[PDB]
């Protein structure tokens, strides 16, 4: 990426001066205008953190003459942590400033078509992208400066992880495995094409500021930590912690496009000057920490597809008519099989075999089977999954995916290797004894007692990828900001 992982602007600096000791009064200057109190941040080249120094004197009021720690907020754009920590007295600050913020509702969670093509997402009220120019992220500190007598330092760390998605190319030939119709294993079956992609199921709430857990299997925790969904727990309780409005992110209400957010090229990251739309791509999407207990297998690993977050890519899957094992057949009430033509929708068979339409998929005089299920792939829409930080790689292995603040999680797809899944069973559904779901973009089109293709219940890696991608987790170029007193 390089350019593409972010430049910050400091609007807002707010500052806390807490009198050590017992209960007592607590001094801040809160949402103090970044410019007129401090000098543009200069780069310290052994840490690669930003300096920033100050111009203008804070009074210090009432904490004169004590002991004090100071606590930093940089960018308190969205109000939270003055919220959080207004009349909060000096002796319950330190825990409080370990406490949750609401970013989104429990219904904020949830976004209808409506809401397309830019959703408010939870993550994106505390990050801003200001055009192409640079970005507004909100900044907490880890711990506070040490202890000092007024008559020091304070660390900050970005409230946000960002997500990027880069692919190898915009296009991707599928060869058969198997016998599909006339195309023998080897040979090519399908092209897909117009790659697309969202992010979900990063948290809807956060701690203030990272909050460490008490076991080596999980570093820093967060309000869904604790969180293992069932089946039927995901659908009742998982917006109590995550965040799906970010599915409607560049939604197309025709069903005959793919929905999303383009997937760049490595070389696009190297283009000068790009299109307003290219260059939201390039940047990526923030989203809120998501951690759980980490396992060496699906039984000790708390991740679940249920409460992980995910990079949702989308695409069309155009396969060959001579793939379809109905071609040039005869139903059994004597009319003809017709083609498939490109685009429209297509049936895959519990056998994987591919047909034209329902009629086919249970006519044996066709190649149908009577009484088996298929997948309704929609237009030809076609969804993979992808996550942010497997812990290790690379396919049946990455039993964890932790997504902590201030880290960049890039995601490089090289190969789309065959068929994916028709819609996207890891988004709660408020009445999920039907297929609909209007907070789902991608919801079931099958026909009852179908088998779900993924449940949230499952572990997060596949036995075998869909996909093959490497993901690079990086720092922001300036890696933490560092407020001088
Ligand atoms: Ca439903």
């Amino acid at each position: 990426p390089g350019e593409w992982a972010g430049k910050d602007k400091i609007e807002k600096v707010s500052i806390y001066m807490v009198p050590q000791g017992g209960p007592g009064l607590v001094e801040s200057a809160e949402d103090l205008d970044f410019g007129t109190y401090y000098e543009n941040p200069t780069i310290d080249p052994a840490t690669h953190n930003a300096i920033l120094k100050p111009k203008k004197g804070i009074k210090v009021n009432s904490a004169v003459g004590k002991t004090v720690k100071v606590y930093v907020v940089l960018n308190d754009i969205a109000g939270k942590a003055k919220a959080l920590l207004a009349n909060v007295n000096a002796a319950d600050f330190d825990a409080k400033f370990k406490e949750i913020i609401e970013l989104s509702t429990q219904a904020q969670a949830l976004g209808t078509v409506a809401d397309g093509p830019n959703p408010a997402t939870a993550a994106g009220k505390i990050a801003k992208k200001n055009g192409t120019t640079d970005e507004t992220i909100m900044m907490t500190c880890l711990q506070p400066s040490d202890a000092l007598t007024i008559e020091a330092k304070v660390t900050v760390e970005r409230s946000v992880a960002r997500a990027m998605v880069s692919t190898k190319a915009q296009s991707y030939e599928i060869k058969a495995t198997t016998q599909i119709g006339e195309i023998a294993a080897g040979s090519v079956l399908a092209t897909i094409t117009d790659i697309r992609w969202v992010v979900a199921q990063g948290e809807r709430r956060q701690y203030l500021s990272k909050k460490r857990g008490t076991v080596p299997e999980n570093t820093w925790v967060t309000p869904g930590s604790g969180f293992v969904p069932t089946s039927s727990t995901f659908h009742t309780n998982a917006t109590e912690y995550y965040d799906y409005a970010g599915l409607w992110e560049d939604h197309n209400t025709n069903e005959a496009v793919i929905s999303g957010t383009q997937v760049p090229t490595l070389a696009d990251y190297q283009l000068q000057d790009v299109t307003g739309e290219l260059a939201n791509a390039l940047s990526g999407k923030f989203l809120l920490p998501n951690t759980h207990k980490s396992g060496a297998n699906a039984a000790s690993s708390d991740y679940k597809r249920g409460n992980t977050a995910y990079v949702l890519v989308r695409a069309k899957f155009t396969p060959k008519k001579e793939a379809f094992i109905d071609r040039g057949k005869t139903y059994s009430d004597n009319t003809a099989v017709p083609e498939y033509v490109a685009g429209e929708d297509f049936f895959v068979g519990e056998n994987g075999q591919f047909y034209v339409s329902m009629k086919s998929v249970t006519d044996p005089k066709v190649g149908g089977v009577a009484g088996m299920k298929a997948h309704k792939y929609v237009k030809g829409k076609v969804l993979y999954y992808a996550w942010l930080n497997p812990s290790t790689t690379s396919p049946d292995s990455w039993w964890n995916s932790p997504v902590v603040r201030n880290n960049i999680y890039h995601i490089h797809i090289k190969s789309i290797k065959k068929l994916g899944f028709n819609w996207n069973p890891l988004v709660p559904d408020p009445d999920p004894s039907n297929p609909e779901n209007p907070n789902n973009p991608d919801p079931n089109p099958d026909e009852p007692g179908t088998p779900v293709p993924t449940d949230p219940e499952n572990p997060l890696p596949d036995q075998d990828t869909f996909m093959s991608v490497e993901v690079t987790v990086l720092p922001w170029k300036v890696h933490s900001y560092e407020v001088d007193l």
